[PDB]
């Protein structure tokens, strides 16, 4: 209940360097206020991360919306905080064509490759998929899905063209176009998704009250541009569970 250090997973949507280095700034910020030693750890892919949370290994776990939901069957953890933009608490998925192939529409994706990225997440599978579900479009039916692990790779896959389209998430887009890493014409947005709630910041159940709510206090207070610039964020807001109602439907459906 009172750890004297505190286990921090973040999930691996991208590269592990990319992570890490994008919650530096969150992970000093902790320290000075919770007054205890953070070890950051990111997972090989989500279901190790889900596995991980799941022995009760970790204090504090940066998921996803559709891995928090399967992480939360099986691991007592509390869903808290989410990003906030613009005062907006949510985030869309892409799905992306090919550009050299003219890959424009959802009907130029008949017949070709479809990249997802690990088969645990929101915005590069669930969402994407329903997208293109809704359009007639079925993974093994009339298109071949891949699955390459992350977000990155599959922005990556797309536009070298090993795959003619993509899903992942708008906001790691848009980071992966500001840093260079991919080059913006060799790829076209054919849809963006509806609304779906920010990634859950968690925390283990039993741990004591008032540490809950210290920890819970120190992302509600975090303020400064530096610490939020690699998640262009204004601030952090209040998540409950049932905030994930939305993915649990999707995902059962």
């Amino acid at each position: 209940a009172n750890p004297q250090k505190l286990v921090v997973a973040l999930l691996p949507d991208e590269s592990a360097a990319t992570v890490i280095q994008n919650n530096k700034g969150l992970e000093m910020y902790l320290e000075n206020k919770l007054n205890k030693d953070i070890e950051l750890f990111v997972s090989t892919d989500y279901s190790s991360m889900i596995e991980v949370a799941s022995k009760g290994r970790l204090d504090l776990a940066y998921f996803g919306p559709l891995s928090y939901v399967l992480a939360k069957t099986k691991s007592n953890i509390e869903p808290f905080a989410a990003l906030e933009k613009d005062g907006k608490n949510t985030y869309q998925a892409l799905v992306i064509g090919n550009a050299e192939a003219g890959i424009n529409s959802y009907e130029k994706i008949e017949g070709k490759i479809m990249a997802y990225g690990d088969q645990a997440s929101t915005s590069s599978h669930l969402i994407p998929k329903s997208m293109l579900k809704q359009k007639q479009l079925k993974a093994g039916e009339n298109y071949e899905e891949v699955f390459v692990g992350a977000h990155d790779a599959v922005a990556i896959a797309v536009a070298n063209g090993k795959a003619q389209a993509g899903g992942l998430s708008k906001p790691i887009f848009t980071a992966l176009i500001e840093r260079g890493t991919i080059d913006k014409n060799k790829v076209i947005i054919i849809a963006e998704s509806k609304p779906f709630p920010q990634y859950p910041w968690t925390m283990r159940s039993d741990l004591d009250s008032e540490l809950k709510t210290q920890i819970q206090q120190a992302f509600l207070e975090l303020e400064d541009k530096a610490i939020l610039k690699p998640f262009k964020a204004d601030a952090f807001t209040l998540v409950t569970d049932q905030d994930y109602d939305v993915v649990r439907n999707l995902g059962e459906v």
